[PDB]
């Protein structure tokens, strides 16, 4: 038993109460609340992002984890606050973000934030029926929690297959999410991945405490066993002491204008 399966399993365990307080327990996050409002009321300029995905993107991107640069792709874009990130990059020349929408599925949001113009978000697109298309930047932020590790490890693995299609046409910069990185079979794949491309995993702050997720990002140089079980090791200490407070990062400004 690795220590992220006892961190789910602890989970688990916990009351509504305490699951709530830890979700966030000494977490970092955005305030988002000016950008609901203004989304709510239909303001396309302002800069604001759609999603907190933007803030998370950003995170690794302004810490050379991935330098993102022409053709971007973004696969289960959502409301596309990746896409319109890398759309604010200079490298970056056109994004192609795409979701599968529908019922309890995000659609995307259409903002003319900055670079707007070279983005192209398509819903109703399932990607792993999809064929893999050469690109420059791999994106991708696919993964759903489940209260079953074994359910979480198969939609991981699934999804790492769906991207490995994608990896083979030699991209470049990548982010992957990998939601369920800490089971034995997990680690092992991700080191024989890590062999055949490039890469390393990283713990994004701005991930609750709630979800295990790493990313898989193509600028990171890092060991795979290490990386995860300090994760681990994280996410359980954060279930013992009191509630660490929350660091109040600001909510990322895309600007507007096209490019
Ligand atoms: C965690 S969200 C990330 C959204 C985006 N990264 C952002 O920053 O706003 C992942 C999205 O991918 C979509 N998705 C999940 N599986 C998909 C699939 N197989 N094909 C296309 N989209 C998918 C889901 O609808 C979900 O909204």
């Amino acid at each position: 038993e690795t220590l992220g399966e006892k961190w789910k399993a602890r989970l688990n365990q916990m009351s509504a109460l305490e699951f709530y307080s830890y979700k966030k327990s000494g977490i970092t996050e955005v305030c988002r609340e000016e950008a609901r409002r203004a989304l709510k009321d239909g303001v396309a300029t302002g800069g604001h992002a759609v999603s907190r995905g933007s803030a998370k993107l950003r995170w690794l991107v302004e810490r050379g984890y991935l330098q993102p640069y022409g053709k971007v792709i973004d696969l289960g874009c959502g409301r596309g606050g990746w896409s319109y990130y890398a759309a604010t990059i200079r490298k970056v020349q056109e994004v192609k973000g795409y979701t599968k929408g529908g019922p309890g599925h995000e659609e995307p949001v259409l903002v003319q934030s900055y670079g707007w113009n070279i983005v192209r978000l398509k819903s109703g697109v399932d990607v792993f029926h999809m064929a893999a298309e050469p690109c420059d930047t791999l994106l991708c932020d696919i993964g759903e929690s489940s209260s079953s590790p074994e359910v979480e490890e198969a939609r991981t693995l699934r999804v790492l297959s769906m991207v490995g299609d994608w990896l083979e046409k030699r991209p470049g910069a990548f982010c992957i999410k990998v939601l369920c990185p800490y089971t034995s079979t997990m680690m092992e794949t991700l080191e024989r991945l890590q062999r055949r491309y490039g890469g390393g995993l990283v713990r994004v702050p701005l991930s609750r405490n709630s979800t295990h997720e790493m990313y898989w990002v193509s600028g990171a140089k890092s060991n795979t066993i290490k990386s995860v079980s300090t994760t681990s090791q994280l996410l359980l200490g954060r279930m013992d002491g009191p509630r660490r407070p929350v660091k109040y990062e600001e909510d990322v400004n895309l600007g507007s204008g096209t490019r």
